[PDB]
């Protein structure tokens, strides 16, 4: 039976990496790397390299597609120094390494000859105040579809892949667990444009933000795996960002291995879970690339879309 | 506010035109038309040439696309003997014209030098046998998604895009209101092919046939105008289609104008309607291309996805 994929395990998805040069130290990848993730060099090496290639391959080949109907459109011939925008959506669960596969992949692309402006914006900012929330009873909805200003989102990457000189975003704080008041991310005419969110793949009644991405990865995991990331997460934040008093789970810090199972183990049953299920997994379908990782965090198979 | 989209009034679009040649007569074009449909020579110059100028343009910036995930996978450099089909999906409502708008475009594009093997499927065939309806309680509901086999259809189409030598789809009869036992339309690598049905641009938990799409039109209308056009379309078929014995609806023949009128209004609101608005009007927003037709059935406008 024919079909859109074609699926790699790491030996064969490593030989198409060719002379696509490793650029990173260990310095670098580590502080790109998140609490719990394994990625190391050679990761890099057998996995986003031959990505960071593919991906290449078709910025040039996706700028002819704009070029055809600017041609067709008897319109100028656009200058080099702002042609249109490349969009890559990251999309996966809470806890899979979205955030790190996306901040990875931004280094390897901004160096690349030429040094090209590579932004990342993720959908965290993109979520309503939590007044906004409560106003809508989503407080326990927080990464839900209807968590999310979508009509805002939608207006920002549409702005930015339609040649605007900047657009804004509005900024999340993880440490306060709501939006910063007067903080705002501006991207000028970047080169490329990464998106990272849970929701990005999400297709609808309406032209949605992944209807404007050129390429689009799926981090993927094995979901009894994932809670497991999650939870020990969760108990191993008690020391690092729950130990700040500022922060909005303080409170978390105090539980013991037991307790904070518990609690972990309850956010991701009522929340993280059922949406994983509902809304990110059946997007998994759409995406170009898709990275799974086995228990111990490491990329060992890939699926590709090559229709 | 930047949009993704571009609109046009036919006075404009039709400077898009160019050298574009007219190759269909009027003995041509009428065999093309369907039973209500106004379109003439001028129209196909105005409207049908800029758009398939436009595919043209295309087909060529499309194929680059295949190429450089081939380049990446270390594959061959793909015979032009035998190139990736270029896809394109013709949506819209029932008896809004999409069968028309196809088979003409299907007629210019296979006019264009090297005369390119254009195959036209229409989703029809792919409807469950009206004894599998039965089963299910959809005989009342033909043209609502659930009732048609679209994992066939997604089989077939992914097939044809897939490189294959040739793939079948079931054919349906007008006549009998059912599937054909032992009918098939074989397509062999055709070059482009052209799906028209009222679902195609559908988008699910699935990877679907929209998905596969290079370019899609979708022929909108006022739908105050669409049921017109049904209605009246109907009491035209008691002398045409439902005049033959053999037909489904032949008891159709001898109703009254009024009494016609009754019957087609009841279908409209029962079937046709609900389905226009709950199914295949939320994906006009996704078509490449829109055709926006007047009570007269003219083309006066057109809104075109840039982004
Ligand atoms: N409560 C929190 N406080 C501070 N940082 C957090 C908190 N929760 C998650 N983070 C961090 O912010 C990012 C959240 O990632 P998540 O939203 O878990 O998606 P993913 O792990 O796939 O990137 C990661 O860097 C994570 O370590
Ligand atoms: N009951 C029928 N019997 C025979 N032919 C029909 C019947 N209904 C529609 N047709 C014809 O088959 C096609 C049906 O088109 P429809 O399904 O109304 O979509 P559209 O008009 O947009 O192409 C048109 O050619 C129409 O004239």
């Amino acid at each position: 039976e024919p079909s859109p994929y074609v699926e790699f395990d790491r030996r064969q998805w490593r030989a198409l990496r060719m002379s696509t040069p490793l650029a990173l130290t260990e310095e670098e990848l580590v502080g790109l790397r998140g609490l719990g993730e394994q990625i190391d060099l050679l990761e890099v090496e057998e996995v986003y390299l031959p990505l960071a290639r593919l991906i290449h391959l078709q910025v040039a080949a996706r700028q002819r597609l704009f070029a055809a109907t600017a041609e067709f459109l008897g319109e100028p011939q656009q200058n080099p120094d702002r042609p249109v925008p490349f969009i890559i959506g990251v999309a996966g669960s809470v806890a899979v390494g979205k955030s790190t596969t996306a901040r990875v992949l931004q280094a390897l692309l901004a160096r690349w000859d030429h040094h090209p402006r590579v932004d990342l914006v993720t959908t965290d900012g993109f979520l309503y105040p939590n007044a906004e929330l409560q106003r809508r009873n989503l407080m326990h909805r927080k990464g839900f579809p209807e968590s999310y200003n979508r009509r805002a989102l939608m207006r920002f990457v549409t702005s930015v892949k339609s040649g605007s000189d900047y657009a804004c975003a509005p900024v999340y704080s993880h440490l306060h667990y709501d939006i910063i008041p007067g903080a705002e991310q501006v991207v000028r005419h970047p080169d490329i444009l990464i998106l990272e969110g849970l929701n990005v793949l999400q297709t609808g009644p309406t032209l949605m933000v992944s209807d404007l991405f050129d390429f689009s990865l799926y981090v993927d995991a094995r979901i009894e795996d994932i809670e497991q990331w999650y939870v020990s997460r969760f108990l191993a934040m008690r020391t690092t960002a729950f130990a700040d008093p500022e922060s909005h789970f303080h409170h978390y810090a105090a539980f013991s291995d037991s307790q904070a199972v518990v609690a972990a183990r309850e956010i991701w049953r009522t929340i993280n879970r059922p949406n994983l299920v509902e809304n990110i997994l059946p997007t998994r379908p759409r995406a170009t690339l898709v990275l799974r990782k086995d228990a111990d965090h490491s990329i060992n198979r890939l699926r590709l879309r090559k229709l």
